[PDB]
């Protein structure tokens, strides 16, 4: 057995965006992602825990997270689950970024089926910086596209 | 021990939309639909496969069909189970139906979680007419606008 | 800098086994675990202190543990070092999993090369429950099958 | 800062052994050896790169050889890393030695930890024969049985 996922992120920004989640057996999951629109740099990328759409981004609301933490870099043990840390921005506001999560899972309990990718306008702390939202956004702070993870044949 | 999601729906039309479903225990599911820019009369009101919606609504695939039957109408046996019969639209082209289906669930095999709700152009045959189509889409084709179902908090 | 290890499991019983562990820089360890011959359901699986492997699997000392902790899970801050959860076992008793711990590196102080990797009878208690052995076993005990950690090419 | 190892030699064969390695400080390292139902004379025993073991021996690979030389005996300075030279079973096909060199560490580069000690079923030429493997193997070729050099308790 094989999933497969995807998000079409869009917002009311010139923010597009199209990112693929491919999974198999129940083991980890890879994540491909193209998204345009963007200034060039750092952004913040996120899997927000509800699908919701309906009051823009502003409703998928926060980090997904099952096991109750902090939030972190994809690569820390004290982070959300839905941490994915930043994608890079190139000069002319496309970002292709690869990245496999054992956090996401597109079967069981914490899947994620119906919940939403959240592209961030400022760069995350990965928790680092002394914010106040540190600890939980990374203050990435500014959500130009979100997109529902829905199921695709494979 | 509620369940609640929804389903945001755009197409390429000024066909917009949006939709909630609800579930208790484990049971029946309530859908409130409100659907705004549709020509007066019946259209179809399906739940596809796919949430896929990256080449428009025509990536949703067929109509969910776990049993894998025919083409019907809520009340019939041998209906697929993603199909919700019609909705008819005013005369200032809304729609605003509340359906109440056993074959949606939220939760187990069959959860319709991730997939897509569609608003067909023309009307839903029921299967009752002899077209080719009628086994497969009640010949109410033309994908007016779709959604993602997502999580929605309880 | 790529690295990675193998642990082939064999006990007095019918638990077979082989598992992986590849680290890449100093970041974090993917484990893939695959067992066969265990009894469906949850089981233990931990990074026991010593390799030994001379009086059988009851050689391998407790749980590897430098930072010097109470037993917990994975996702868990009090937890040992060596606690990896539990596997789960289908209906062919037959275990898959994919581990991404950070607290089992390849290089340098902690490194996990030389030590053993066992599977337990009895599923783990997270330290939640309060035998005794909870916050030092989760009271898993009964050592199925073990093997010591062993390089492998790349 | 004295360090204990053990490797319990096992193969798919009635050959059975263990064998413990010892250092103190940054030195030298003395081997015990016994071993069990090999035939009567001389082996070949050798320290092999990898732990491997998941295709028996034929994968633990070639004589650990870092400083890259051809083969040859404990004493030559020629010699591979891993050339431990042969070891002489009984009567009774017991064989018991104490080998004690400064080529195979337990700390720092070069550490022996997560490799394979292997007993091989032919004398060990000490690359003074001419064979052809002579200068790799010491053509003793036959890999009656193997283990990872594991920690236990110091
Ligand atoms: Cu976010
Ligand atoms: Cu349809
Ligand atoms: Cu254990
Ligand atoms: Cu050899
Ligand atoms: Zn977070
Ligand atoms: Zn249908
Ligand atoms: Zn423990
Ligand atoms: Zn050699």
């Amino acid at each position: 057995a094989t999933k497969k996922a995807v998000a079409v992120l869009k917002g009311t920004s010139n923010v597009e965006g199209v990112v693929t989640l491919t999974q198999e057996d129940d083991g980890p999951t890879t994540v491909n992602v193209r998204i345009s629109g963007l200034a060039p740099g750092k952004h913040g990328f996120h899997l927000h825990e509800f699908g919701d759409t309906t009051n823009g981004c502003m409703s998928t609301g926060p980090h997904f997270n099952p096991d109750k933490k902090t939030h972190g870099a994809p690569e820390d043990e004290v982070r959300h689950a839905g941490d994915l840390g930043n994608i890079v921005a190139n000069t002319d506001g496309v970002a292709e970024a690869t990245i496999v999560d054992n956090q996401i899972p597109l079967t069981g309990p914490n899947s994620v089926v119906g919940r939403a990718l959240v592209v961030h306008e400022l760069e995350d702390d990965l928790g680092k910086g002394g914010h106040e939202l540190s600890p939980t956004t990374g203050n990435a702070g500014g959500r130009l596209a979100c997109g529902v993870v829905g199921l695709t044949p494979v």
